[PDB]
């Protein structure tokens, strides 16, 4: 379902990801998301922050038969990956700061 | 947009929310979004844990020319009350838990 949300990158490489935040200047809350380069699938959210680029993995956590994407060990959990990004659009969480301009598709 | 969620009660006074709430059982978890009975309008989250109702109001707070929806004092914001129920159902934030089973309309 995130398949058709901008800030929804397909399987672009982390090099490929890291070329176009780096090529916005390296401004703060500059961001994408993709999917993992390793099996099993999960999911990268790549950003910009202080001038650096982090990479934080969108992993599935289980609870009472079902299952939720977090990036901090389950403390916050989500349904999906739109959810997940929109809170953190708002949210920094554990994150160094917000997800502000995502790179255009 | 949130008017058509079943879990939001197009005003019902404080005293008929709780009315439902304790109907089904006082069991923790159980939830309802009303609208404000004061004004300005802005709404209210009624839900069950440890056997007593607890209101929380839920506020507008602005930055930078934008207007969002908190319950913590804008320590969490959301951009409406979907996000912010949907959030709500999966982590408890500030809340003494979960929103799990939200009463029929």
């Amino acid at each position: 379902i995130h398949r058709s949300q901008p800030w929804f990158h397909h399987k672009i490489s982390r090099d490929e990801a890291q070329r176009l935040i780096i090529q916005q200047g390296l401004v703060d809350g500059v961001f994408l998301v993709r999917d993992s380069q390793s099996n099993p699938k999960t999911f990268v959210l790549s950003m910009s922050h202080g001038q650096k680029i982090k990479h934080f993995q969108i992993i599935p956590v289980e609870d009472d038969g079902e299952m939720f994407h977090t990036l901090d060990d389950g403390h916050t959990r989500f349904t999906d990956l739109i959810q997940l990004v929109e809170f953190y659009q708002l949210n920094k969480g554990v994150l160094p700061c917000k997800l502000k301009h995502y790179c255009a598709r």
